[PDB]
């Protein structure tokens, strides 16, 4: 149950992915102490609608109320932007964006450290991004997703961190969440061999403490059960003939857009 994108569709995914990445590049300057997550969401939405001439794929998805997800510190994902929630010195914050342009989805997120970074916050973000990077370097036809998931987990746990099990990467295209499911840990259920033309995301959620999570009573905000810090990075990619191409690369990424093997 895997869809292979055509050359024309891949190009449309390049545009959509570029826009998603540019939302993150655009919002960066605004992520400072004192700003509310609510205003950040409005800034992102105005940019997506009025500048990119695109739309947020998150607003309305399964009932999601905002345009982007903004998760702070112990919040694992789906943090709901609120005008009463202000960023403060030392915070680590994930902004997850998904835009739809010309029928295709671009999905990506990154961590931002607010004000003076704490060594542990910086470490968690660094390791989480590196876990995404190592997985990306493994992508190529013939490899099984189980191997990639196993590699992410092994690396993350070697750092004394844990991998959230409830959420996974996913196929993406005209649909937000398409097959296959891309687990970030080793599961005996996973058996998917990559093929050229497949487009999916890798978005590991890593906790500094234990893997268990808790959903708040707003039905969206997810936090670590032990309230330890949590970080996430995500990229949308297309499998090429001998590797992959990152469709949501940013200027601050320290990995190449085109990853070729041999
Ligand atoms: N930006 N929002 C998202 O990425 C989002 C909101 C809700 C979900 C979701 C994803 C997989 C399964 C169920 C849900 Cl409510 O993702
Ligand atoms: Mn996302
Ligand atoms: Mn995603
Ligand atoms: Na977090």
């Amino acid at each position: 149950a895997i869809s292979i994108k055509t050359p024309e569709d891949i190009e449309k995914m390049r545009v959509a992915g570029r826009l998603a990445a540019e939302v993150l590049e655009m919002i960066e300057p605004y992520v400072k102490p004192g700003v509310s997550t609510g205003e950040l969401d409005r800034i992102c939405n105005d940019y997506i609608v009025n500048e990119q001439h695109a739309v947020s794929a998150c607003l309305g998805y399964h009932g999601y109320p905002k345009s982007v997800c903004i998760s702070i510190n112990e919040v694992v994902c789906h943090g709901i932007p609120d005008d009463a929630k202000l960023l403060k010195d030392g915070d680590i914050v994930n902004i997850d964006v998904t835009v739809i342009k010309d029928g295709f989805h671009g999905d990506t997120s990154k961590m931002f450290i607010v004000g003076k970074p704490t060594i542990m916050g910086e470490r968690l973000c660094r390791i989480t991004q590196e876990s995404l990077y190592l997985a990306l370097r493994m992508v190529k036809p013939g490899i099984n997703l189980r191997e990639i998931g196993a590699a992410i987990q092994k690396f993350v746990e070697a750092e004394g961190f844990s991998v959230v099990r409830e959420y996974c990467g996913h196929g993406i295209g005209r649909g937000f969440h398409e097959e296959p499911q891309v687990l970030h840990y080793d599961s005996r259920e996973t058996n998917v061999v990559l093929k050229p033309g497949m487009t999916f995301t890798i978005e590991p959620m890593v906790n500094a403490g234990k893997k268990e999570i808790r959903t708040m009573k707003d039905g969206w905000t997810v936090k670590t059960k032990d309230r330890s810090l949590s970080a996430q990075y995500e990229h949308t990619i297309v499998v090429t003939d001998n590797g992959c191409e990152i469709l949501t690369l940013r200027k601050d990424d320290t990995i190449p857009a085109i990853i070729s093997h041999d």
